[PDB]
């Protein structure tokens, strides 16, 4: 589907719709179904906004799956 | 090491030197040892130059591995 690797949080974009977006296209993609939340992990870490990126990086070690990434970015806005 | 899902080929710079900064970044990464050839699969479909990533899809399916990739773009020049 999209082309995973290109996908990059815009200027204008919320974290959830550059998620979304990205998720969508992984899900859509050609990796092997264990490549995929590994990949959705390392593409919110590089991929979102500077800020963002930042955000993330506080989060730790603990939170391992998108889902707990994507509630821990949204409820510290 | 190197943000994997950031790099791609710069104006100047040759396929050849793009692949190897890629897998380096993909060899150093957290990623899966088993998701390591798609993703460098679909960088080198997704993230090489434009004209590249045109000559890139011209090669069959039968071509699988990121080495006859390489030889395939390469051997074109």
């Amino acid at each position: 589907a999209g082309p995973w690797a290109d996908i990059m949080q815009g200027p204008s974009e919320s974290f959830v719709d550059f998620a979304n977006r990205l998720i969508k296209a992984v899900e859509g993609s050609n990796l092997p179904p264990s490549a995929r939340a590994p990949v959705i992990i390392d593409c919110f870490r590089q991929k979102s906004q500077p800020d963002i990126q930042q955000l993330i990086r506080t989060a730790p070690s603990t939170l391992t799956t998108p889902g707990e990434i994507i509630k821990y970015v949204l409820d510290r806005q």
